């Protein structure tokens, strides 16, 4: 029933789900399969005239999240799970993968100009799909705040598939395919929206966790250029945990060893060309050679093996010095955080249970630490079992005496302080943030990384208020005080300003505070950001 006509004059069909309109898994790039892997995405040229669009496609190939070179039960479980024809069934994945989804409110019709927030998902950079990021319960409150929205979701490559590095693919200007294939898409819905009633001119880019940090890639990309055919590609982006990535070229030394270690594993490892070596093994080769290099929940947790890291060509630069010398587009933003974003990073070395043993396991994870920062680092964030995440829960929550230390620096690192750090060098637009306390109580993990995909889009609850009605005023009006919420959200010019600058979230409800919390750290690893990048 549902019907659009592209801007290639193809007519498709979707599915009508009662509450809202669906097109599900339009291709939007030539699959990036055989010779194409690893490289940028080619457009789509064929035709979907006269097809149908009632169903998400697969998902980009997986890694297994414990996956690593050594042997061990979570790996071999997962592994176990993943590969079971129940999961192949349930949650298909493939390398032809690159699909678009479009969902509006029922009766949208062409030429409606709703504005549109268009998703990226978040997974470590190693696993997700669009499918289990479910619109309608944003589109629903769009709706009845008299807002209403369009959805629209774009798959990009994972893992090896989307984000492998080296000098190979630096040489070859394939760098953070994942990232072009996101930026793809985002030019066809500049393209096709309108279609669809969405306005290409009212475009809100939001992401939670690795698809946070994908924003402000995007946020940085072509040292802020976001036109495409003389217009920006989105007037506003939301930050839900994640900022700048704390990453080193592409052809640096960790890059590099990722990159040997892959080609070792799929038995290239002799080749004098690995690259085409790479291009040539089997989708099973190199998915099993993927899951032998480390996973994001795996021992070497926040050091990842595959994440964007600058280029020179379409991320020129550092991130964070990117941001001091203001190469980023001018938009206005809101960037917030859980309380607790590192328990579960934590959780990757609970056999790391002495303080001797916590400095072997940071210098293990900065290659570009001295003594000197480490022991900073060391003091910044104390080995007080009282001090660390979850935050302000005394003696409780004591895995290990280091957990709450190693939880409290990771989080902190890697989106927390890290989110601060932006918000204190960014002068592109006005600025919003929130830090979240919803779950205060909730044992081992505290107001975890990812609650708030729960509140967003399964459960309503105080944070759905920021998630989806906040969030649906600021795509629409540009101000999240349109949605007519009780606390005034205060706008966010620095963290040394007097007054509260942070829209805070409890269990009852909203309140605001202050961007003041654990300054020591925030010295400790941001005086000289390059020290801590992976
Ligand atoms: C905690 O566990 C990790 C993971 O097994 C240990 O690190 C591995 O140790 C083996 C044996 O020495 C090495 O071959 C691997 O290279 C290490 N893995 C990684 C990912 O680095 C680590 O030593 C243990 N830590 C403590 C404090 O016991
Ligand atoms: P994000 O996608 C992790 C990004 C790490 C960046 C380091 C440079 O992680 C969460 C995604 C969410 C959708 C589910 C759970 C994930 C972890 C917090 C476990
Ligand atoms: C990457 O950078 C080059 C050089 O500026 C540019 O021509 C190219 O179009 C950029 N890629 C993307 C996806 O924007
Ligand atoms: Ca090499
Ligand atoms: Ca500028």
């Amino acid at each position: 029933a549902p019907t659009a006509t592209l801007a290639n004059g193809d007519t498709i069909t979707g599915l009508n789900a009662i509450i809202n309109e669906a097109f599900l898994g339009i291709p939007f790039a030539e699959p990036p399969v055989g010779n194409l892997r690893f490289k940028d995405p080619v457009p789509y040229s064929g035709s979907l005239d006269g097809q149908k669009f009632t169903s998400y496609g697969p998902s980009c190939m997986q890694q297994n999240p414990e996956g690593t070179y050594e042997e061990n039960l979570p790996k071999a479980a997962l592994d176990l799970v993943m590969q079971s024809k129940v999961f192949e069934a349930v949650s298909p994945s493939s390398e032809d993968c690159l699909t678009i989804n479009v969902v509006r409110p029922p009766g949208t019709k062409a030429g409606a100009n709703l504005p549109v927030m268009l998703w990226i998902f978040g997974g470590g950079f190693e696993v997700g799909g669009t499918s289990t990021f479910p619109p309608a319960q944003m589109i629903t409150k769009s709706i009845a705040m008299g807002k209403p929205i369009i959805h629209v979701s774009v798959n990009y490559r994972v893992s090896s598939w989307g984000f492998l590095a080296g000098d190979e693919i630096k040489a070859e200007g394939s760098a953070n395919a994942g990232l072009k294939d996101q930026r793809l898409g985002m030019q066809w819905v500049a393209d096709n929206i309108a279609a669809f009633g969405g306005d290409p001119t009212k475009v809100t880019i939001f992401g939670e966790s690795a698809g946070s940090m994908s924003v402000m890639c995007h946020i940085l990309w072509n040292d802020g250029d976001n036109t495409y055919k003389g217009k920006p590609l989105f007037r506003a982006g939301i930050m839900q945990s994640g900022a700048m990535v704390p990453s080193d070229a592409v052809d640096g030394i960790y890059g590099n060893e990722i990159f040997d270690l892959l080609a070792s594993n799929a038995g290239c490892g002799s080749a004098s060309d690995k690259l085409a070596c790479l291009r040539g093994v089997s989708s099973d080769t190199l998915e099993d050679a993927t899951n032998n290099t480390p996973g994001f929940l795996a021992y070497s947790s926040l050091r990842l093996s595959y994440l964007p890291r600058p280029d020179g060509v379409n991320i020129t630069d550092d991130m964070y010095a990117l941001v001091r010398e203001g190469k980023y587009a001018n938009i206005p933003v809101i960037i917030g955080d859980q309380n607790d974003e590192g328990t579960f990073f934590g959780t990757s070395s609970l056999n790391v249970t002495t303080d001797a043993q916590a400095r072997e396991y940071f210098k293990q994870s900065f290659v570009h630490a001295s003594d000197a920062e480490i022991d900073t680092l060391m003091t910044a964030y104390p080995g007080d079992i009282t001090q660390g995440s979850p935050f302000d829960t005394g003696i409780l929550n004591a895995l290990t005496p280091q957990f709450k230390r190693i939880s409290a620096v990771l989080g902190d690192l890697g989106f927390t302080l890290a989110r601060r750090y932006f918000l204190n060098h960014y002068t592109g637009g006005t600025k919003y943030s929130f830090l979240s306390k919803q779950l205060s109580g909730l044992p081992v993990l505290g107001t975890f990384h990812s609650n708030d995909i729960v509140f967003q889009d399964y459960l309503l609850g105080s944070g759905s208020l920021i998630y989806n009605n906040a969030f649906i005023a600021f795509a629409t009006d540009l101000d999240p005080n349109t949605a007519g919420l009780l606390v005034k959200w205060p706008e966010y010019t620095s963290s040394s300003q007097s007054g509260n600058n942070l829209m805070m979230i409890n269990a009852l409800g909203l309140y605001t505070g202050k961007d003041n919390f654990r300054t020591a750290g925030y010295d400790a690893l941001f005086s000289n950001p390059p020290s801590f990048f992976v």
